[PDB]
């Protein structure tokens, strides 16, 4: 009109589009939604200082939607904006290094988020997004503001919302290579017979109901169709770790039999998680906070193994 300035819109913070935009006009009459580093300047008159700077917009052409693709493996519509909206909380979160992993100290209920984080830098795992590549590379340096962001956005979960270590870990898992992942397991009742059934990828690192790794490989117990009881048990395993989760319950954590854990206390509504991590000794990491002991015992929800190749000796 009589005045702008030059700014840049983007969808993944690396390819850049070139706009002029009217200071009198709000970014939202001339971009559609519109955020600078998370916030929402969508009722927002441009200002001078924001003269060459970048700002997320929504993929509202073919080129930023094929952007937007390639590097989140999203086409979610309301994708963009849950990032930008949980990243203008995350960004103000603290990260400090606990025991030489990058935690997050507590706020907005994000204790699911510090254990998750915790347990990602101690198992083997990368993730296909570029999206998730680059922002997980910055979290184990240190600056883990847009991995938490986007967690919270694959997840559909909003900052302050109650969320689950299990699901969290799924949404992630399905974002990372784990097509080389099998388990094989055998179901045995006595009155139907033997049923071998092969799993692949997040489902061959995944098991729900039981927490013991050495359990899962004796057998566990489930209802079989004709109603006896039935023993699942481990035939094989090909995975670098696995994830055995269940309801909350009183368990004790041996040093040196497993990687680390999330401890939940509370109930359906409302609660709180701990990470507990086995290395020299058993250290509890609960957000900023660090304990140690030699025995642990607490509502345990989830534990993390180490593996490669597991092969049963049952016949
Ligand atoms: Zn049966």
């Amino acid at each position: 009109e009589v005045r702008t300035i030059k700014v840049f819109t983007t969808v993944d913070n690396i390819n850049l589009h070139t706009q002029v935009v009217d200071m009198s006009m709000t970014y939202g009459q001339q971009f559609g939604p519109t955020y600078l580093d998370g916030a929402d300047v969508t009722k927002i008159k441009p200002h001078n200082s924001h003269e060459g700077k970048t700002f997320y917009v929504l993929p509202n052409d073919d080129t930023l939607r094929v952007e937007a693709f390639e590097y989140y493996h999203t086409t979610d519509p309301s994708f963009l904006g849950r990032y930008m909206s949980a990243l203008n909380h995350t960004k103000k979160w603290k990260y400090p290094q606990v025991n030489g992993l990058t935690s997050i100290k507590w706020a907005d209920n994000n204790s699911y988020l510090a254990t998750a984080l915790l347990t990602l830098q101690q198992i083997e795992l990368k993730f296909n997004p570029p999206a998730l590549q680059d922002a997980y590379y910055r979290a184990r340096a240190g600056e883990a503001a847009n991995f938490c962001a986007l967690i919270l956005a694959y997840c559909n979960k909003t900052v302050g919302e109650l969320g689950d270590v299990r699901e969290t870990m799924s949404y992630l898992f399905q974002h990372a290579n784990l097509d080389s992942c099998k388990r094989v397991l055998n179901v045995v009742c006595k009155t139907c017979g033997q049923q071998q059934t092969t799993l692949k990828g997040v489902e061959a690192v995944m098991y729900m109901g039981t927490l013991s790794y050495e359990q899962f490989k004796k057998g566990v117990q489930i209802p079989c169709t004709c109603g006896k009881q039935a023993t699942k048990y481990l035939v094989q395993q090909e995975s670098p770790f696995v994830m055995m989760s269940a309801p909350p319950a009183q368990y004790e954590l041996k040093h040196g039999t497993f990687t680390c854990a999330s401890e939940y206390t509370g109930n359906y509504q409302c609660g709180h998680y701990k990470h507990i991590t086995s290395k020299e000794t058993l250290y509890c990491i609960d957000g900023a906070l660090l304990t140690k002991s030699s025995e642990y015992k607490g509502p345990i929800t989830d534990v993390f193994y180490k593996e490669n190749s597991y092969t049963t000796t049952i016949k």
